[PDB]
């Protein structure tokens, strides 16, 4: 029989620099689920497809015209396995971050355009959105053609009319990384006069990126990015998965990075290795971490959380299309003086949670 002693409890204490806890609002989640009946005339297919009928997940989030806007990854029924459908982005708006008005057709999708060899048939996956102080939204996303996933950039002033600029790493180093399999780009931002905007460091834009390791890149124009490289020209690893912890197979960038008085915070997704990971957590689960970098030297790693701050807790987080579970963190909005987090739930649903700095919740508990 348990005795309920405090010193044996499952608290998960955060360092002072870390965001959280993020509390799921009672009864709210999932906030975006598939809809069977909504059809789209696909300009590639030349017929109507049920574009959000399978799974709706891995979302971007931003602020526009006084509302939270989410662009959600939506998959059709054009194939069975993971990565075998076509991904297109849905559009939804909310004044409370919980109840959304969705558009019935997608806003971003593969088309008869400059990117068709890179985006057909897999489409456009896993967006992250940040905005300049001058009002240009910058989207990082994955192009998927069933051969190589590529990290790419699109821009817009209104979140509807998007210009595709192609792979982020197309141009640098005489095209060395054009064919690099890559994804998950977190541009550096800062809250200025209450609004989260893209932030320059040393006169250039900055992005953390990657799935298997955390890498970095700079840009002068927000579309052509130059990775940081080692002496021999290989990609320079800022940090990597580690034995014994939740972030043991992958350390995959999450939402845009945030410049704070303690340093730059990168919120990211860890995948737990069955062989090398933390056996207190489910093998192969994705659970979220945070890393701190030097404010004056953005590639200089300081520390990371030892335990995830947010992990699968509800049924639709614990299992779904991705059977081993995810809380795949990807969007954040500073809104009404709180932080609204948007995440994929097991590659199937969209969830949200709120960190209120004035009334902070606990982090998700240890299993342990
Ligand atoms: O990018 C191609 C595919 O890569 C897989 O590992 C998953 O991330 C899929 O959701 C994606 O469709
Ligand atoms: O399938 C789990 C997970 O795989 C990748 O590592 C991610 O980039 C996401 O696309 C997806 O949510």
């Amino acid at each position: 029989x348990a005795s309920g002693q405090p010193s044996n409890d499952k608290k998960n204490v955060l360092p002072d620099w870390a965001f959280g806890g993020f509390e799921r609002p009672q009864g709210a989640n999932p906030v975006i689920s598939p809809i069977e009946n909504t059809k789209f005339y696909c300009p590639m297919t030349q017929d109507y497809v049920a574009w959000e009928s399978n799974d709706t997940f891995n979302p971007a989030a931003t602020l526009h015209d006084g509302k939270i806007v989410v662009l959600y990854r939506a998959e059709d029924k054009s194939g069975v396995g993971i990565g075998h459908r076509t991904s297109r982005l849905g559009y939804a708006t909310s004044s409370d971050g919980i109840h959304f008005k969705r558009e019935k057709t997608p806003v971003f999708y593969p088309d008869n355009d400059t990117q068709k060899k890179l985006e057909w048939p897999g489409g456009c996956e896993d967006p992250r959105i940040a905005v300049t102080a001058e009002g240009l939204y910058v989207m990082t996303y994955t192009q998927w053609n069933r051969h190589i996933p590529r990290l790419a950039i699109a821009t817009s002033r209104n979140l509807k009319d998007w210009t595709k600029h192609g792979p982020a790493f197309a141009k640098a180093y005489d095209g060395k990384f054009f064919n690099l399999g890559c994804k998950s780009g977190s541009i550096l931002t800062e809250v200025v006069n209450g609004k989260q905007v893209i932030k320059k460091i040393d006169g250039k834009y900055f992005m953390y990126w990657g799935e298997e390791h955390v890498f970095a890149a700079t840009s002068e124009d927000l579309v052509n990015w130059t990775p940081y490289v080692n002496t021999d020209g290989s990609l320079r690893k800022l940090f990597s998965p580690r034995d014994g912890h939740f972030d043991s197979q992958l350390t995959e960038c999450g939402p845009p990075a945030i410049y704070t008085p303690k340093g730059i915070v990168l919120l990211y997704n860890g995948k737990n290795s069955a062989s090398r990971g933390d056996k207190r957590y489910t093998a192969n689960v994705y659970a979220a971490g945070q890393a701190l970098f030097d404010a004056n030297d953005p590639t200089r790693f300081i520390t990371r959380l030892d335990e995830p701050f947010f992990r699968p807790m509800d049924s639709f987080e614990k299992s779904g299309q991705y059977v081993d579970g995810t809380v795949f963190i990807e969007g954040m909005v500073y809104y009404k003086d709180k932080w609204y987090l948007y995440y994929g739930c097991a590659d199937s649903k969209v969830g949200m949670a709120i960190y209120n700095p004035k009334k902070p919740a606990a982090a998700d508990p240890l299993p342990a």
